[PDB]
């Protein structure tokens, strides 16, 4: 293992809103593939349902479009027609409270899924543990 596995609590049964306390956005994946934030909670790309592909490994997915969040091999978040090894993360408790998403393809190098403040996706390389890009808070929908 290269990370903790403190477990958040929660479960899978709904979809969530994934929300970054940075800026208050949404995660929200666009019908045409890209992937950023919205504060618009109306928005109908920020329903996600997440699933347990291993214990503290998921796959987040539109529930709208079908596709896979997933991160590519330059730390880009994207969203996949299809599972593939980039689209499982390793879903951790983080701060004793929030949600947090580890690249599985790039857990040696800590890439993690995050929202900078103006709602731009941060690059994986530009992630780091103690970011508050980082750090989630599942919402019912």
């Amino acid at each position: 293992h290269h990370h903790h596995f403190n477990l958040p609590p929660g479960n899978y049964k709904k979809p969530k809103l994934l929300y970054c306390s940075n800026g208050g956005h949404f995660l929200r994946i666009n019908p045409a593939g890209t992937v950023d934030g919205t504060r618009d909670r109306s928005d109908q790309h920020i329903q996600l349902q997440l699933s347990a592909e291993s214990v503290g490994e998921v796959y987040i997915k539109s529930t709208e479009t079908g596709q896979y969040l997933a991160m590519d091999t330059d730390g880009l978040l994207y969203g996949s027609q299809t599972p593939n090894e980039e689209c499982l993360f390793l879903e951790r408790l983080e701060e004793n409270h929030y949600n947090t998403y580890i690249s599985k393809k790039h857990a040696e190098k800590n890439w993690f899924v995050g929202l900078k403040k103006n709602g731009s996706c941060k690059r994986g390389p530009r992630t780091h543990y103690g970011q508050k890009a980082i750090l989630f808070l599942p919402l019912p929908v």
